[PDB]
């Protein structure tokens, strides 16, 4: 409804062991985006994730609706050619 | 109310004589801006 409060850029840091927190890339810009998709080409073994959301371009507040964490569990063509 | 449709960048061109249309600068990004302000340091005599 009011995405003027959407963060300008978000920086994701992951932790397989849950303590060593390492960045993944430069903060991806998110201003003016209705649907935030961050694809991971390589599926990452993660126990802890830190989301550093930066201040919006023309706002001092953050308005958020839902966080989804899409992944696979341990037991939940090109792969043979090599 | 719904600024998801706000343009990403605007490129302003002026014409003192109204025919020779020429750019002023690189398009300034504007996505996620509620108030679009372009300050002109040197005031410009523009007809178009």
């Amino acid at each position: 409804a009011s995405l003027a409060t959407c963060p300008s850029s978000v920086s994701v840091e992951v932790s397989a062991d849950g303590v060593n927190m390492l960045p993944l890339s430069t903060p991806v810009v998110t201003s003016g985006l209705t649907y935030i998709k961050i694809q991971l080409v390589k599926a990452e073994v993660a126990s802890a994730v830190c989301l550093r959301l930066h201040r919006p371009r023309d706002a001092s507040t953050l308005g958020l609706s839902q966080i989804k964490l899409l992944g696979l569990t341990a037991f939940g063509e090109d792969q043979v050619s090599k």
